[PDB]
């Protein structure tokens, strides 16, 4: 589908990952904006995917939900490619 920014990072403790901060630039987010992103790693013969939405933290860290980090069998120093798939702003 229509991708807003591409980008490769490993899982962390907790599940937590970092994006570049290029690509926060490139994508305008800010601490307390919501973006909306999905992750795909191969393992064996059959492709793990996962779709979530997430707030942006300090130092642009975002929090993938366990229960998909058990289905995709995702572990920690294992790098995954990560596609944006929209954005949400506070409104006023």
């Amino acid at each position: 589908m229509d991708v807003l920014a591409k980008f490769h990072t490993t899982v962390h403790r907790i599940g937590r990952i970092i994006i570049p901060a290029g690509t926060r630039k490139f994508y305008g987010i800010e601490q307390g904006d919501f973006v909306e992103i999905k992750i795909v790693k191969y393992e064996g013969e059959e492709p793990k995917e996962g779709t979530f939405t997430a707030r942006v933290g300090e130092q642009g860290s975002v929090i993938i939900p366990k229960a998909l980090r058990d289905v995709i069998g995702i572990k920690p120093g294992e790098v995954i490619e990560v596609l944006l798939l929209g954005h949400y702003k506070p409104r006023n």
